[PDB]
């Protein structure tokens, strides 16, 4: 009966994401992990890699689906017959940005709803962007991401980056 | 199956509160409007007045309950067998304060969960504190609060304040 | 009638070099500036309204387009009554920013002609607030660098009277 | 006697900008809408398109001028014999950034002045960046921008986009 | 004379695991750490200065380079009098950041040798403040997770005396 | 008891009077200060690492307890390798505060001996950043007031090479 969309680029997925989806999966009937294609600010990982890292890391949660999308979030929301979008709020900048996005999307669709979760303290600092930068300098990201993501970074090293 | 607590002093309740509870009531099975007694500070309205203003303004939502409590949120959460506490985030200060509270409460109870909603833009400026100050100076608060609250302010003038 | 009139409200308890800088700056871009000293409904001020108005006059009376007036009650009613074009406030930090953002929206809801314009303090006055200044002077610290001469003297008088 | 500069990229202009300039035009003798060329982070619209969209949307205000400039704001300020620069403050990040810029520019020119306006709540969520992204995905931006901007987005679709 | 002495000032009403963590961390990088308990001028603390000093000693006395001292008056005079190298403060959140930024600049204006260094609390103590702890204990909530044992006991005593 | 060694990391592209003030202040309270110039992994710097190290030496070489060293960005490994007692960062604004709070917690998770201490810039340098300075110089604005002489000259060299 409740269906919530958790959208993002997931480039890559992290333990922070895993925690939020886990927590969301306990309070909503269905959680859709929605991987935006990444219209510019080109992702490190391909959509397919990202979807696959998401499935590996969260496939054990039986009420979680994994889907790529390309489009406006608000149309994806309507098309999915979602009850709400869920986003994480790590810091003040996230708070301001999402506040605005929620109001804009509610203007595009009056049934739009956005609910927010606050990360658990042990994952508070984690973002895909930070993780990419640390891995790009061959820092160890083992503590912050699933095993499959560590391996995908190793592959990326043996290739260009 | 989902039961969420919406705690606050509601002194008085405002159109902002009404909007958040309405929105919450559409995505959870049960919403408990939990009016903290507030003997930290002293409220303008008695708990009984506040409960009554809450019932009048939200009693039309059939899945909403109204209950007074002491303030020790994590015990109330356990006692109510709640799935989460819901809070509004009007501004950055709310964001920081609730972030900390959520982490503290999760430390007291690992099943604690806190979800957040962002007010729509037409209610973003409204707070009970602001409303009290305007009404205390006989400003018109009709646009920002339910009719019963306007009347309760008029009664408070004919008595005191 | 094309003329601008702006209200600069606050408790001014006491006025500081920060306030003086903002009013000076405001006085160059608006025809009239009203320094509006809120009476101080609770959180009782150190200085009486009359002392505060007098310290404001001493420190800014040289600006011929500045008026000094006490008020009580709702800012938005004071705005209407004064036929103001805008209220001016200083923004020292993020908390000021959030609070004034909200107040402006609320007051615009009470009166659609309401307007609020903001100034940001220059760096040499960014750390100064009346509250800080009071606490330092109360402990006989030297506030000479941060306030006008008349304010230094009014603090000395306050000491000789038992603060 | 007062001349205020309102600088930005205006890519495109929005109802937010229109509201700020309208408000500014009531309290200053002259308002200069100053469209920065857009030194990298290349704009969607050419400077000429942007100036033209600004004229169409604000030309009804008889005390408003429209002028393209390079970014070097403090030189533009001197050259224009401006009394102040006016900026909008949408969020805390804007607040911090403009605070610093004002202090830096005052250090470069002691006559420099910066005054700020806060957007009314119905335009608080609108930014050119958000509007571009929605229009790029053929979302309807009619509610948030002038008619000429809707048309300029349609032209951009029939070309690029 | 190459030796560092840092002052950690506050009301400590009561001391918490947050404070304990900061002082512990400070004690590893400075030769001397002075826990400086402000008397609480019209801050009306729950605990007496003597109780507060004693709760500080119990909770931190195992750190051999930490001293415990009450003070009243201006922080900057206490700094000079103690021949401190710096004052140390915690920063839990943005509001703390802004407030301390301003205080540091003001105190540097009063004394050019003044210095203020900041620590950020470890994640498990990030939410903890004396004010929060008081409010929870006042409503008979369990504060055992957030404060030393002696503080739990001092709250129990305060309850048996009417709290 | 043991000697203090603090790392001050950044890109220093270029160094500014703000940096100079922080390092000067740091040098008075720690035995050793390592100015650690991160190579600049993408978002490519205007100045080469070698230019940047040399501008740092010129501007701070008079402080006898300051070293200048280039490193890759992996701060926590550099910390271990240098046997540092702490990393020092400046906090100019709220955004810096949030970002560094998170980084400190992450690095403490990677290494439990990691420590981060913060300084707040004095008000006369609060507005200065390398990023702002670059943009002003790129548009031939005068940056003489905000950076050491050697940096003014390095910008002039960059102009004579077509920038």
């Amino acid at each position: 009966k409740t269906r919530v969309i958790y959208p993002g680029t997931f480039d890559p997925i992290t333990n922070g994401h895993v925690d939020l989806v886990t927590r969301a999966s306990r309070m909503f009937d269905e959680v859709v992990v929605a991987i935006a294609i990444g219209h510019h600010k080109n992702p490190l990982f391909s959509l397919e890699e990202r979807v696959a890292l998401a499935q590996s890391s969260l496939g054990h949660l039986s009420n979680v689906e994994f889907v790529g999308f390309d489009g406006l979030l608000v149309n994806f929301f309507k098309e999915q017959k979602a009850t709400a979008v869920l986003r994480g709020l790590r810091a003040v900048s996230d708070f301001e940005y999402e506040f605005q996005l929620a109001n804009m999307n509610r203007q595009l669709d009056p049934h739009f709803e956005a609910v927010f979760l606050t990360p658990s303290e042990q994952y508070s600092f984690i973002s895909s962007t930070l993780i990419r930068e640390i891995a790009r300098l061959k820092g160890d990201v083992t503590k912050f991401v699933p095993q499959a993501v560590v391996e995908a970074f190793e592959r990326k090293h043996q290739q260009g980056w």
